[PDB]
């Protein structure tokens, strides 16, 4: 999986993922499913912002967690949006709401229900590796072409992993994390 990740993701994304794991005391060379999951989620967050104008989004994911909370506080202080209890992935400057992005190897609606349970003003948008998506109130934020690019990328990743016999382990690892 190490070779797959370094071959299919931008070096900057790989390095941010390595950094994140090291800060959490994890080895990218050992927890390789997590390594790929982090890369995939960060890439999706970048592709999501590309779906709006350059004025539309603040990307919160992939930044120093301590500093990210100060940006969240500045947004909440200036816009009057309620402060989220959990650090989100994006802020939408147009709709003035935070966004939580889910990327799951599980079923999109089960994942949505759990995320919603764990989260009230944050908008939730879930993507799968099988071309499915789910979003709060069926409000998908982006146009269909921007979302098609995301779904297509994730579908492509699943096929590439499957051809290297990595998909089944990657799939099961999200469920093992949920079981524990
Ligand atoms: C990880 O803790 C630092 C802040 N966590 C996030 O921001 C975040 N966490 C997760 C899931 C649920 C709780 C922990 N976790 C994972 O370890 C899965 O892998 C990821 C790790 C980081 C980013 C994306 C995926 N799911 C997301 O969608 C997400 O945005
Ligand atoms: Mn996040
Ligand atoms: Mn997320």
């Amino acid at each position: 999986m190490e070779d797959f990740v370094r071959q299919c993701f931008n070096p900057m994304i790989v390095e941010l993922a390595e950094k994140a794991m090291k800060e959490y005391g994890e080895d990218p060379k050992i927890e390789t499913n997590k390594f790929a999951a982090i890369c995939t989620h960060l890439e999706v967050c970048f592709m999501y912002s590309d779906g709006g104008s350059k004025h539309r989004f603040e990307i919160i994911e992939g930044r120093d967690r301590i500093m990210a909370w100060t940006v969240v506080n500045s947004i909440c202080n200036t816009t009057g949006v309620e402060k989220p209890k959990f650090l989100p992935d994006l802020y939408d400057y147009k709709e003035n709401r935070f966004i939580e992005i889910g990327v799951t190897r599980r079923e999109v609606h089960i994942y949505y229900l759990e995320k919603a349970n764990k989260i009230e003003k944050t908008h939730i948008h879930i993507f799968s590796f099988t071309g499915e998506e789910m979003a709060t109130k069926a409000d998908y934020t982006l146009d269909e072409e921007s979302r098609a690019r995301i779904k297509t990328r994730l579908f492509t990743i699943r096929q590439e992993m499957a051809s290297r016999s990595l998909w089944d382990s990657f799939r099961q690892s999200e469920r093992a994390a949920a079981e524990l």
